[PDB]
Formats: structure tokens, C-alpha cells, sequence
């Protein structure tokens, strides 16, 4: 799982 | 599960 | 899946 | 799945 | 699991 | 398990 | 587990 | 082969 | 093969 | 093969 | 595959 | 794969 | 083979 | 694979 | 084989 | 695979 | 192989 | 695999 | 095999 | 594995 | 594995 | 690919 | 991949 | 892969 | 990989 | 992609 | 991607 | 890798 | 990606 | 490695 | 990756 | 590895 | 990966 | 990895 | 890794 | 090979 | 080698 | 080698 | 090898 | 060597 | 070698 | 070896 | 494919 | 794939 | 597909 | 993948 | 991977 | 798939 | 994996 | 899949 | 892995 | 999968 | 791992 | 998998 | 795995 | 694994 | 690269 | 890179 | 790479 | 890399 | 490495 | 490393 | 290292 959530 | 969100 | 999601 | 959604 | 959460 | 948080 | 924690 | 463009 | 590109 | 650019 | 260009 | 242009 | 580029 | 470039 | 790149 | 760039 | 680059 | 580069 | 880097 | 580089 | 670089 | 059916 | 389908 | 399927 | 299913 | 189906 | 389905 | 199922 | 199934 | 299940 | 069912 | 499971 | 199911 | 499952 | 089950 | 032999 | 044989 | 031989 | 055999 | 034989 | 055998 | 023989 | 032939 | 021959 | 022949 | 013959 | 042969 | 043959 | 074969 | 052949 | 032969 | 062989 | 024979 | 011959 | 045979 | 064989 | 030079 | 270079 | 180089 | 060099 | 040289 | 030499 | 060296 790629990609930062803010 | 690329892709960043908000 | 890619693209961003707001 | 491309193209971002709002 | 990738990707920095704040 | 990578990626920080804060 | 990696990745430091605030 | 796969790529588009956005803005 | 994959690649987009935003913004 | 698996590529994005974001930004 | 030779992806896609900005300015 | 030549990809899109943009300026 | 997996890579991304964020900002 | 070749990815994008940006400027 | 996995490498992302972050900021 | 050879990824993406910037500047 | 698993490596990714932070900052 | 050869990843990202920045600069 | 494992290693990351941070900062 | 060739991994990122910064700069 | 070769990892990754700073400077 | 999307297969076959039967009733 | 989808593969067949019975009843 | 998603596989087949029965009743 | 996801399996096949039974019923 | 290969599948068949049979009776 | 292989897979039959035998009655 | 996720296995088969049965009921 | 191999998977079959019998009866 | 994620196995089978029954029931 | 390999999987099969039987009956 | 996480093995089958049962019930 | 290995895993059947049988019965 | 190996696991089976028998009945 | 190696894990069977029987029954 | 694909299909059954009686 | 798939496809039964009596 | 898959598929059963009676 | 897989696939019983009577 | 998997599958059982009677 | 996996699998029971009557 | 594994697998339980009668 | 079926590649060339010489005498 | 099947390749050349000579003589 | 690939395969040339020389002399 | 069936190889290149000589003779 | 079936290789090649001579005489 | 690829296979060359030199003289 | 068969490899070659000389006489 | 690679193999070459030399003389 | 099967490796090669001579004669 | 690699194999040459030479002369 | 099986290895090489020779005659 | 890696075996090549020499002569 | 890695084997070669030379001479 | 590793083997090799000389003469 | 396919092709030898001189 | 294929191709033998005098 | 392969191929050889007098 | 492959390929004897004289 | 492979491939001998003189 | 592997391959004889001279 | 393998490799015989004279």
C-alpha cells in the first residue's frame, strides 16, 4: 500500500 | 494502491 | 488504482 | 482505475 | 505497508 | 512495516 | 517493524 | 502500453 | 507497462 | 512495470 | 514505453 | 509508446 | 517492479 | 520502461 | 523489486 | 525498469 | 528486495 | 531496477 | 533483503 | 537492486 | 542489494 | 479476459 | 483474469 | 488471477 | 492470486 | 490468457 | 494466466 | 497468494 | 499464475 | 502466504 | 504461483 | 507464512 | 507459492 | 512457502 | 517454510 | 495440453 | 499437463 | 502435472 | 506432481 | 510430491 | 512427499 | 516425510 | 515463431 | 518460440 | 518475438 | 522457449 | 527453458 | 523471448 | 530450467 | 527467456 | 534446475 | 532464465 | 538443484 | 536460473 | 541456483 | 545453490 | 543491441 | 548487449 | 551482457 | 556478464 | 562474473 | 566469481 | 571464489 493520507 | 488522499 | 481522490 | 474524482 | 500517515 | 507517523 | 513514531 | 496526462 | 502523470 | 508521477 | 513530458 | 506534450 | 515519485 | 520527466 | 521515493 | 526524473 | 528513501 | 532520481 | 533510509 | 538517489 | 544514496 | 458461461 | 462460471 | 467459479 | 471457489 | 470450459 | 474448469 | 475456498 | 478446477 | 479455508 | 481444487 | 485454517 | 485443496 | 490441506 | 494439515 | 483423453 | 484420462 | 488418471 | 490417482 | 494414492 | 497413501 | 500411511 | 533457414 | 537452424 | 540470423 | 539447432 | 543444441 | 545465432 | 546439450 | 548461440 | 550435458 | 553457449 | 553431467 | 557452457 | 560447465 | 564443474 | 561491428 | 565486436 | 570481444 | 574476452 | 579470459 | 583464468 | 588461476 502506496501513497500518504493525510 | 497507489494514489494519495485527502 | 491510481489517482488521487479529494 | 485512472482519473480522479472529486 | 508503505507510505507516511499523519 | 515502513513509513513514520506522526 | 520500522518506521519511528512521534 | 498505458499513459494519459492530466492539467 | 504503467505510467501516468498528474499535474 | 509500475510507474507514477504525482505533482 | 517512453512516457509523458512537462515544459 | 511516445507519450503527450505539454508546452 | 515497483516504483513511485511523490512531489 | 522509461518514465516521465517534469521541466 | 520495490523502492518508492518520497518529497 | 528506469524510473521518473525531475528537473 | 525492499528499499524505500524517506525525505 | 533502477529507481527515481531528484535534481 | 531489507534496508530503508530516513532523512 | 539500484536504489534512489537524492541530488 | 545496493541501497540508496543521499548527496 | 471474461470466460465462458452455462445457463 | 475472469475465468468461467457454471449456474 | 481470479479463478472459476461453481454454482 | 485469488483462488477458485466452491458453492 | 488461456481458458477453456468442458461439459 | 492459466486456468480450465473440467465439468 | 490467497488460496481456494469452499462454502 | 496456475489454478484448476475438477468436477 | 495466505492458505486455504473450509466452511 | 500455484493453486489447485479437487471435486 | 499464515497456514490453512479450519471451521 | 504452493497450496491445494483436496476434497 | 508450502502448505497443503487434506479434507 | 513448511506447514501441512490432515483432517 | 488441454483436453481429456478417454 | 492438464485434462484427465481414463 | 495436474489432472487425475483413474 | 499433483492429481490423485486411483 | 502431492496427491494421494489409493 | 506429502499425501497419505491406503 | 510427511503424510500418515495405513 | 518459426525463425529462418539456411540449405 | 522456436529458432533458427543451419544445414 | 526475437531472433535474427547472421551469415 | 525451443533454442537455435546446428547440423 | 529448453536450450540449444550441436550436431 | 529472445535468441540470436552468429554464423 | 534444461540447458544445452553438445553431441 | 535468453539464450544465444556462437558459432 | 537441470544443468547442462556433454556427449 | 539464462543460458548461452559458445563454439 | 540438479548439476552438470559429463558423458 | 543461471548455467551457461563453454566449448 | 547457479551452475556452469566448462570444457 | 551453488555448483560449478571444471573439465 | 543486436548486429556486430567491425 | 548481443553481438560479438572485433 | 553478452557476446564476446577480441 | 558473459562472454570470454581475449 | 562468467566467462574466462586470457 | 567464476570462470578461469590465465 | 571459484575458479582455478595459473
Amino acid at each position: 500500500f502506496f501513497g500518504p493520507q493525510y
